[PDB]
DNA sequence: ATTATGACGCT
DNA sequence: AGCGTCAT
């Protein structure tokens, strides 16, 4: 009872871009702006790979993953941006220099964790601390949350979807106590407040819209920032977890959506994230190991510890291209010439992170897939990465790759390679 | 013939 | 160190 911890100490809250790069191409040319559009990486097979979607698209069915031409299908009006291509290969510099624009921004209002191009989690727990010092026991007014949606709210005792958010967020707001400044409720909505603020900011400095949700943990986080995409953002209150998870099916929780999360229900016979809790702690170690069963045990009571790890930057920065089918590298020639591409790239950002970041890279890992291997990469290798120079880089990933030709000639390369990547890891300060 | 990444766990 | 998983 008294001592039993609800994993309710932290404010965290997941910013997530909406359609990124469909919004980085809709500032660059006003033509797009509230219109279906995707954004394409290539052309030349089936219109391109879809890679972002625009909320007017979705409504027709198109997704991530589908080819343009299919797409077209689905929407014939659909307008497209490709994605620059440099050296022969998609180059991903328009995104990664708009999500750092983001990422300053976020990083004024707390230490932020960069989760990926277009997301980031936050930990609040002690902004909040003084905005509610500051708020000396005043109420929180609906005012100060004008896109919070409170996930299970309305109950009980209204057709508009926006009368249905300001119903569910009065039924909240009339609920808190106020003079309490350790109540976990009261903490979460300060946070929403606060993350209101970070959002208008980033709009009003980017012109880019984005979601977010509010928990005590980056699980929860993530999940509530999911539920009221686009522009809005969602508070998940530890209370709200039980009828939340009775009907989740486990794949949506943040990794469990492989093979992970298909052994869970096919070993339990269970379908939803509420069903595991009437399992023992060990009797969830016992099937999935010890750090995933404790894992398990805590997450669907709504409690899980990762912490929101001080990190703005990526740890890694890497280039990749595939060779699929008909296009897979069969000579030494074209095998050097593409490392040499992913390497010029490779110096390119390397060179711009040195300059931005003060630090350097120290290894560098090459991976390469052969044709007929399912697996993502057929072959890693590190080797030592001491000078930003792409005809060295390109030369030791040669190096370090060469044993894998099983072509008695020289010339020829066999079996084909179906990708290259180039990766630069293990960053000191320079 | 989804593709270009990036994070992290395991042994 | 090299490989596998998860994500998207
Ligand atoms: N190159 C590449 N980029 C990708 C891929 N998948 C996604 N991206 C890029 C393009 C995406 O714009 C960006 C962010 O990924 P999300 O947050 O998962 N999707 P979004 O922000 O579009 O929509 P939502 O409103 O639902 O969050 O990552 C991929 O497979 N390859
Ligand atoms: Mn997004
Ligand atoms: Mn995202």
């Amino acid at each position: 009872g008294p001592h039993m911890a609800t994993g309710q100490d932290r404010v965290v809250a997941l910013v997530d871009m909406d359609c990124f790069f469909v919004q980085v191409e809709q500032r660059q040319n006003p033509h797009l702006r509230n219109k279906p559009c995707a954004v394409v990486q290539y052309k030349s097979w089936k219109g391109g790979g879809i890679i972002a979607v625009s909320y007017e698209a979705r409504a027709f069915g198109v997704t991530r993953s589908m080819w343009a031409d299919d797409a077209k299908k689905l929407c014939p009006d659909l307008l497209l941006a490709q994605v620059r291509e440099s050296r022969g290969k998609a180059n991903l510099t328009k995104y990664r220099e708009a999500s750092v624009e983001v990422m300053e921004i976020m990083s004024r209002f707390a230490v932020i964790e960069r989760a990926s191009i277009d997301e980031a989690y936050v930990d609040l727990t002690s902004a909040v601390q003084e905005r509610l010092q500051k708020l000396q026991g005043q109420p929180i007014s609906a005012d100060l949350l004008p896109s919070t949606y409170i996930e299970g709210l309305p109950q009980g005792p209204t057709v508009q979807k926006e009368g249905m958010r300001k119903q569910g967020l009065f039924q909240w707001l009339d609920s808190l106590q106020i003079d309490n400044l350790t109540s976990p409720d009261l903490q979460l909505t300060v946070g929403a407040v606060i993350v209101e603020e970070m959002r208008a900011a980033i709009e009003r400095e980017t012109g880019f819209q984005c979601s977010a949700g509010i928990s005590h943990n980056k699980v929860l986080a993530k999940l509530a920032c999911g539920l009221n995409k686009p522009n809005r953002q969602t508070l998940v209150s530890h209370g709200s977890v039980p009828q939340l998870f009775s009907q989740m099916p486990i794949r949506k929780i943040r990794s469990l959506g492989g093979k992970l999360g298909a052994s869970v229900i096919e070993i339990l016979g269970i379908e939803y994230m509420g069903e595991l809790t009437q399992f023992t702690e060990s009797q969830l170690q016992s099937h999935f190991g010890e750090k995933n069963g404790s894992w398990l045990y805590a997450m669907c009571r709504g409690i899980e510890h990762d912490p929101v790890k001080p990190r703005q930057l990526p740890k890694t920065i890497g280039c990749s291209k595939n060779f699929p089918g008909k296009t897979a590298l069969a000579t030494r020639e074209q095998v050097q010439w593409w490392l040499l591409q992913l390497a010029q790239e490779l110096e390119e950002r390397l060179t711009k992170d040195r300059n931005d970041n003060d630090r350097v890279a120290t290894q560098l890992v090459v991976s390469i897939r052969v044709q007929g291997d399912k697996r993502l990469s057929s072959l890693r290798r590190c080797c030592a990465l001491t000078r930003y120079d792409a005809h060295k880089m390109s030369h030791d990933a040669f190096t370090v790759i060469k044993n894998c030709n099983t072509s008695g000639i020289q010339t020829e390369w066999s079996p084909p390679l179906t990708m290259l990547f180039l990766c630069a890891t293990k960053f000191s300060a320079s």
